[PDB]
């Protein structure tokens, strides 16, 4: 029964949102040394895939309009946890542009970082407007990681993602690295891990993966070369339809860049009505476009 209509923050437009984006990059070109020298980067895109993931299309429940994650039932949903990290980044940059409503600071960030990365360009569109804390969606809507391929597809059909959107998200897992005492898995997926790339796919196709046991009592993949993938990740070879997706972008860096900027802006709207006159997706030029 529910709308959430989009609504841009009052009097503001592109160059409004570029300076948000500049400031969010600025800082973390500055603040480097988080995560032995990962930088915020990727707990910035977990944060935003995180606080729209909560979406349930069957009632318009969750997604990222309402800001929720503000809150203390979803700040602490063990989901969740490590994200606070990224939350703590983004608090002066609000300070700064008190005007943003949450859900959009929240999700400019992660398209900030992708962008800052050298990832593909993700438009993204303004007007989320924040909701009530009777409005934070229940614990337990993120996914599982010690799960098989069945479960990946079918928890990704709540969110409306397809074969093809769940492979070319899954490619974030490029980025940063699981922590034994965030989420009870320890190690990267690659070497590349503060620079967005198709490497995910290669390194499930080329590394020799072994399952082990982590410190937590807990099965992952690990290759020789200090990799890791989550059991939810290795599915993505396990299952043919996901096989045959992960070896196009393994292939492919272009259409892996393409599907996934399409992919991570419909992410980060769903639940959202945008109004026909609604400003058009801002494609926020980087830091190094600008010269700065
Ligand atoms: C089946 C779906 C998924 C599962 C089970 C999953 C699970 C996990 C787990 C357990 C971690 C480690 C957290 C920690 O210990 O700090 C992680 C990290 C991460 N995830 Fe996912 N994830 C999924 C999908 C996604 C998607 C769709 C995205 C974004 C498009 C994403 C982005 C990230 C990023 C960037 C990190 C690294 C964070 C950091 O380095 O602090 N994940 N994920
Ligand atoms: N988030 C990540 C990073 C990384 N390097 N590997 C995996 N499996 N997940």
């Amino acid at each position: 029964t529910l709308v959430h209509v989009a609504s841009v923050e009052k009097g503001r437009s592109y160059e409004d949102f570029q300076k948000v984006y500049n400031a969010i990059a600025l800082k973390l070109r500055e603040d480097d040394e988080y995560d032995n020298y990962i930088g915020y980067g990727p707990v910035l895109v977990r944060l935003a895939w995180h606080i729209s993931g909560t979406w349930d299309k069957h009632d318009n429940t969750g997604g990222s309009y309402g800001g929720t994650y503000r809150f203390k039932k979803e700040f602490n949903d063990p989901s969740n946890a490590g994200l606070q990290n990224g939350f703590k980044f983004l608090e002066p940059i609000h300070k700064e542009f008190p005007w943003i409503s949450s859900g959009d600071l929240f999700s400019l960030g992660g398209v900030t970082a992708v962008q800052e990365m050298q990832g593909p360009k993700i438009p993204w569109r303004c007007g989320r407007v924040d909701t009530p804390e009777d409005t934070t969606p229940d614990n337990g809507r993120l996914p599982d990681a010690d799960k098989d391929a069945g479960y990946v597809r079918t928890f990704f059909q709540r969110l409306n993602m397809n074969d093809r959107e769940v492979v070319a998200l899954m490619g974030a897992h490029a980025l940063g690295k699981t922590h034994l005492k965030n989420s009870g898995y320890e190690g990267p997926g690659g070497a590349a891990n503060n620079v967005f790339t198709n490497e995910f796919y290669l390194n499930l196709l080329n590394e020799d993966w072994k399952l082990e046991k982590n410190d937590a009592n807990n099965e992952q993949w690990d290759s020789k070369s200090g990799y890791m993938m989550l059991p939810t990740d290795y599915s993505l070879i396990q299952d043919p339809k996901y096989l045959s997706i992960v070896k196009e972008y393994a292939n492919d860096q272009d259409k892996f860049f393409k599907d996934f900027s399409k992919a991570f802006e419909k992410l980060l709207e769903d639940g959202i009505t945008f109004p026909k006159d609604a400003p058009s997706p801002f494609i926020f030029k980087t830091l190094e476009e600008q010269g700065l």
